[PDB]
């Protein structure tokens, strides 16, 4: 029809629905209300607004409330939805302005709420130079208190955090990394951990493993985290300790929450209720090698499942059809990409999992200038089926993780990976490329 | 057994043959000829050595005869088998040493000897300053005459010749490219052959297209390249216009040619001799997306012949299931992969094909230093069957070709490599990958 679609949280997700529905439908009235007060920004960028790299913050946003306008599509940031009238039956959609707060309806709803920073229970918390980083905010806060160093200190070695070092190190502070497990990257095969906290000592960072943080020293400022070994000095420090989806407002109205906490969807990203759907960071997506719902807060799956939601809500035919896992982040001199299951997991899920983890290079032996890459396989020892593997480069690609992916997508297997016709010269592959070379081939 | 496997040619099919057959049954008695005097070497690379970015030439040379014994493996270079006695009945072998010639029998023979420059009919080719660029010693002579620059011709734009413009102008001399056909890279769709034009230019290379090259004018040196469009002043002219398979010596022996040309092959690398395989660029591989034999000699391609035949001969199970034709080369700034069929050649197939060019980025649109990256796809009008794609970046990868490769290995449609879960973040790629949005997306 010319229905009138609502879009709550416009920053990936819902900033992805809104301007495929608008597109591909220009009947609809689209709305957004966004509680931050900025849409339309990649948070993917804040370590590197931080580092000095990228001039000014403002340089992340990819449409501005102003060009959202000027295409039909109307955004209102610093807008908090409150309640939601639902089914019961679509008054809906209480929200707070600026002064005020009203009502509205919809007829299609997109709940895009995404998620927010995972709080370890740490007295202390609460004071004045600890951060997070996951908004627009988070990066004002913290870009006003990183001049005037002086050493930081940052829990947790997931992607960010590791990113968040780096970034760090290249404002000068003297940084400390203190993750709880035994290696960074935690959740990945050791082998890639160990990889990174050889990269991050190479470049001054200091890396406590297995650390039981005990409390935030302070007057309300901060200037310690005592842990179980020891006592560090910190006059910042970020929490880098996970995330949750933010889905109290969907609970609220009475939308079915999947088995990982976050909405559950369907392949139209619709959720249990008639009219409401789901994308970005609050959604589950389903995991196609092991065949069930999975949480994955990506940036791309976040726009995956808006242009969905979008398309299907404006009337095309349009399906989300799953993800596999792939991720890839940069640390330092190191670009690190997974996909799938680790051995680790692999296991847990109880295959009959082997892995292989092989080091080449990045161009031929001779060619000047060509790194190391490793690159792991995970498989599945009787069939040879596929179920994850990485591969580390210093390269702005390799990034060859993607075949891994393809072959993931349908299930492929080793002897698939071995067949491939890859591509080969001296810049940029020795004459057999990593991912044959590990493929069976050497143990 | 403990058989006698006779390599002629020890390049690189040769070469690869040789090493895994006496790696995987030891027992075996492995004999290299090889009429060139080196012996496994990198040809891939001799622009790099040409252009001084490789200091000595010896550097791509993989393994030393040598380093062959000291590994069972005994090389002769400078050695020509001039006759086979094949089926007649293997006395089999004659060749040639320095001074010498000699009989030799053989249980096992692997063929490998390779591609010579395809000569065009030209007055003058005979004369002295008229070079090729194909083995060892084509570098000795390029190596010597470069100081000394001043000013070259290419006759036309493949992957060598436009590898070879990078050279030159790298040892400073002033170069123009000749070619026959409208664009650089005639054998691709003509956006791709554009974007080289254009960089070519950028740097100082000047090109000539549509030019039919009449004679060198010299007096036994050479000086000018008179040509249709008028006279190119050179004193080194490089004829990089193709070559063909060295078939002389097997048809000699009666060993089948196949419709490309090249020695007619199954997956286990046999010829219709028993007991006689063929390996490298005298050999047709299977082209997957084409459904037939096809010649695509790759140095990668080479190796996969190469370790089939040794693995067969040796008494592993091996086979070699075909190519899809996926090629990658450097020229300047930038890197061009493509795969498959372009449109051109899908439509000469009869297909109802379609093509997609889009021009993204190789980093998200806010990250420092992100270049371009173009890709393209062709594809099946109907079914949305993948037939072809290019891939252009600066990128040390993309290299993304490599997914398409995949795709195309299995018959992998535009809605595969729409469901893909790539990687993203901002140092790497857009939040789409580049790949993902010619995926139908954007016309
Ligand atoms: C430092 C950092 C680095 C990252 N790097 C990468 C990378 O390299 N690669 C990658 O793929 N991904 C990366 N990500 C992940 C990425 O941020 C997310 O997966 C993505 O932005 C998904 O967005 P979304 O629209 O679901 O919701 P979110 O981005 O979580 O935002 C939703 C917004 O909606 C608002 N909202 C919440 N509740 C309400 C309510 N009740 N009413 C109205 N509005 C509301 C919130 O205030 C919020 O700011 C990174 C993230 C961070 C923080
Ligand atoms: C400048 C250049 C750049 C290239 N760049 C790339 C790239 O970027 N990527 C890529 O994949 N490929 C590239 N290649 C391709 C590569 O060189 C070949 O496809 C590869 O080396 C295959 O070798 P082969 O073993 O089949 O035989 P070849 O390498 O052609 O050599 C066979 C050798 O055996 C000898 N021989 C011939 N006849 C007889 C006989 N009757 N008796 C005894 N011995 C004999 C010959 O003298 C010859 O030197 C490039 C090639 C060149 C020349
Ligand atoms: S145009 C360029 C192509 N032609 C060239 O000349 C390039 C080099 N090619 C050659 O001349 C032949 O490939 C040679 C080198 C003569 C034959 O070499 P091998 O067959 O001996 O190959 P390798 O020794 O390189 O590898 C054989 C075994 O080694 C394993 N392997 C290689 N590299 C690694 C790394 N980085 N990590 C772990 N393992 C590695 C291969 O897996 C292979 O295993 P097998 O299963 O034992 O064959
Ligand atoms: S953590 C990072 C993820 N979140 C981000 O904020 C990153 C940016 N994402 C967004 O906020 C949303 O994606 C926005 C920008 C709000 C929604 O954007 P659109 O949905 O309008 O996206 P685009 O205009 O970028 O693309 C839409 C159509 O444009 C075509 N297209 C994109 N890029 C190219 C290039 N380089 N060449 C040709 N065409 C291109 C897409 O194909 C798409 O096609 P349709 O079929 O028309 O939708
Ligand atoms: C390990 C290794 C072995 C090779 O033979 C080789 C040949 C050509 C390019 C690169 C390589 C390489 O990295
Ligand atoms: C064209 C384009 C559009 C985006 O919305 C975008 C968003 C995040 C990173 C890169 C890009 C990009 O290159």
């Amino acid at each position: 029809m010319g229905k009138r679609m609502v879009v709550v949280g416009g920053v990936a997700g819902g900033a992805s629905a809104a301007a495929k529905a608008k597109r591909e439908n220009p009947e609809l009235e689209v709305v957004v209300y966004e509680k931050s007060g900025w849409v339309s920004y990649g948070a993917c960028g804040l370590p590197y607004v931080l580092s000095g790299e990228i001039p000014r913050l403002e340089r992340l946003v990819a449409r501005t409330p102003e060009e959202f306008r000027k295409q039909g599509v109307l955004v209102h940031t610093r807008h908090e939805v409150v309640d939601v009238d639902y089914e019961l039956r679509t008054l809906t959609v209480h929200d707070h302005a600026e002064g005020r707060t009203f009502q509205d309806r919809f007829d299609h709803l997109v709940l895009a709420t995404g998620a927010r920073p995972s709080l370890p229970p740490i007295p202390g918390t609460e004071q004045e130079g600890v951060y997070t980083l996951r908004t627009m905010e988070d990066g004002e806060r913290l870009l006003k208190a990183l001049p005037q160093a002086r050493r930081a200190a940052i829990l947790g070695a997931g992607y960010i955090g590791l990113e968040a070092a780096e970034a760090f190190r290249k404002r000068g502070l003297q940084v400390t990394l203190l993750e709880a497990k035994d290696r960074p990257l935690p959740h990945w095969d050791p082998e890639v951990g160990a990889l990174l906290k050889e990269e991050l000592e190479r470049h001054g960072v200091e890396v406590w493993t297995g650390v039981k943080v005990e409390a935030f020293r302070g007057m309300g400022r901060v200037e310690a985290v005592e842990t179980s070994e020891g006592v560090v000095p910190a006059d910042l420090v970020l929490l880098a300790t996970g995330i949750r989806p933010n889905t109290e407002l969907a609970q609220a109205m009475g939308v079915a929450l999947g088995p990982t906490g976050a909405i559950a969807t369907d392949e139209r990203m619709r959720t249990n209720l008639e009219g409401v759907y789901a994308a970005g960071d609050v959604a589950e997506s389903f995991h196609r090698v092991l065949k069930r719902p999975y949480w994955l807060p990506l940036g791309d799956v976040a726009n995956k499942h808006g242009r969905t939601a979008g398309s299907v809500i404006a009337g095309r035919e349009a399906r989300f059809l799953g993800v596999v896992g792939t991720a890839i982040f940069k640390a330092f001199d190191l670009a690190v990409a997974t996909t799938g299951l680790s051995l680790e997991g692999a296991l847990k899920e109880g295959f009959w999992a082997k892995k292989v983890f092989i080091q080449s290079r990045d161009g031929a032996h001779y060619y000047p200038g060509s790194g190391p890459l490793w690159v792991e396989l995970v498989y599945e020892e009787g069939t040879g089926r596929l179920l994850g593997g990485a591969v580390v480069a210093r390269g702005h690609g390799a990034l060859r993780i993607d075949v891994l992916a393809a072959l993931l997508h349908r299930e492929g297997s080793v002897e698939d990976l071995l067949a491939l016709d890859l591509a080969y010269a001296p810049p940029f592959s020795p004459v057999w490329d990593p991912l044959l070379i590990a493929a069976q081939q050497a143990r």
